[PDB]
Order: C-alpha cells, then sequence, then structure tokens
C-alpha cells in the first residue's frame, strides 16, 4: 500500500531562455545565481531535465529543487527515495546554544 504519491505540476516546471550554449548535462543539480551565460544568471535553483535548442536560442526546462546543508554528525530521519511534505522534519542537528 503506497502512502504518498506526488504529481509533478506543469506550472511547477520553469523554462529558461538563453541565447548561447549552456554548460549543463541532464542530471546535474544546480544552485541559483551561478553562471549560465556571461551576463545572465538564473533566478531559481533546481535540476535540469532536458535541453531543447539549436541555433541562436536555447530552451532550458527546469524542475525546482531547494538544497539543504547538513552538519557532520547529524541524525537523519529519512533516506533518499521517499517523499516529504511541507514542514516535514528530515534531519536533527547538534549545536551549542548561547
Amino acid at each position: 500500500s503506497i502512502r504518498r504519491v506526488l504529481l509533478e505540476r506543469a506550472a511547477d516546471r520553469l523554462v529558461v531562455d538563453l541565447p548561447s550554449a549552456p554548460e549543463v548535462k541532464p542530471g546535474q543539480l544546480l544552485v541559483a545565481g551561478q553562471e549560465l551565460v556571461p551576463g545572465v544568471k538564473l533566478e531559481e535553483s533546481g535540476k535540469v531535465l532536458e535541453i531543447n535548442g539549436k541555433g541562436d536560442n536555447y530552451q532550458l526546462v527546469l524542475r525546482r529543487a531547494r538544497p539543504y546543508r547538513v552538519s557532520p554528525g547529524a541524525v537523519l530521519h529519512i533516506e533518499d527515495g521517499d517523499l516529504v511534505q511541507r514542514g516535514d522534519n528530515l534531519v536533527l542537528l547538534v549545536f551549542e546554544r548561547a
């Protein structure tokens, strides 16, 4: 019995238009703000799915992906593959509070 099923919305996908050949391959996780064109940087982070384009313009479709850094020594409550909800606890960090 399947607990959670996600549906990838079409509006949740972003399309990015650029006039030069990018530096990407399908399968790389990218952080927003870094270089795609000299002078142009993409505004929202995420993973690239497919590249469409030939000539003087490129169509770069996206899927939104927000990264989260974990500290060495953190207790992980979940692994990769299962699905999380909004506000769902994933990790526990150890720290010193003043």
